[PDB]
């Protein structure tokens, strides 16, 4: 399956074999696939002609560089939702191989970026650790396998302590 983040945004996870499936992709009318893995759509299917689709090529590996591109992916998943001309708000799926390490990950940077008060940014005692902890907990509502690798939960733990940089 896709599963829809908890919440106000509508935004998906998921693994390759459904950010494949044509069906799903229109069943949730997403219009922005963001790839935390490489992955290239078929645009040949009327269900991916027109999506607005980035592709960043990491492995699920606890030495892989995922911070780098955290400001990237976050831009990515606002943009695609609030769409920016009038505005046209978009839905968007990020996803991986098994929709658990790379993709959370990607998911976990954008609410850590988004909502920081839901995850603690003012009990002085909050920890980046326990930040992330509890928004790995909120994806777990509704993707129980989210799962990000130890490498991939340290970096998110300095992506909150530099205080989530996503501007350009």
């Amino acid at each position: 399956a896709l599963n829809r983040i908890k919440g106000d945004d509508e935004l998906f996870v998921g693994g390759v074999f459904g950010a494949n499936r044509a069906r799903l992709i229109k069943e949730h009318r997403i219009t922005h696939i963001l790839s935390v893995i490489d992955h290239t759509v078929d645009r040949e299917n009327e269900a991916f002609r027109h999506v607005k689709h980035l592709s960043i090529d990491i492995d699920d590996m606890e030495d892989q560089d995922i911070l780098i591109h955290l400001p990237k992916i976050v831009r990515f998943i606002d943009s695609g939702l609030r769409g920016i001309a009038v505005a046209s708000p978009g839905v968007v799926l990020v996803h991986c191989a098994m929709g658990k390490s790379r993709s959370v990950t990607a998911i976990i940077a954008y609410l850590l970026w988004k909502y920081p008060y839901r995850f603690g940014k003012s009990d002085p005692n909050i920890s980046a650790k326990e930040a992330v902890s509890r928004a790995l907990e909120w994806v777990r509502e509704t993707r129980p396998i989210a799962g990000p690798n130890d490498g991939f939960m340290r970096q998110l733990e300095m992506w909150w302590d530099m205080g989530c940089p996503a501007d350009s």
